[PDB]
């Protein structure tokens, strides 16, 4: 369970538990090592985290403002603010951490 989203719905989809967005790439490599992580984690922190994706190609102007220089980025939000910015490839257990502090 993991939506892709993009600028026109990303401020309904990310003020909703922190929410979770992997800064992807379907041509970047380690963006595809991250993708099945995400998916894995929506489903075992399901009911904890809500995760979405977005892709940085069709939506630079998001990737900008959150000053996404490098993929791939997770980014946690918490009541609509971003709380914190995971940048580089890590393992399910790394970004659970991560999640598990808010």
């Amino acid at each position: 369970m993991v939506k892709e989203i993009n600028e026109s719905i990303f401020d309904e989809e990310i003020k909703t538990e922190p929410v979770i967005v992997d800064f992807w790439a379907p041509w970047c490599g380690p963006c595809k090592m991250l993708g099945p992580i995400i998916d894995e984690l929506s489903e075992d922190l399901d009911g904890k985290a809500k995760f979405t994706k977005v892709n940085v190609d069709e939506n630079p102007g998001i990737a900008s403002k959150f000053g996404i220089a490098s993929i791939p980025t997770v980014m946690i939000f918490k009541d609509g603010n971003p709380v914190e910015t995971l940048v580089g490839f890590r393992p399910k257990q790394s970004i659970t951490a991560s999640i598990e502090k808010h």
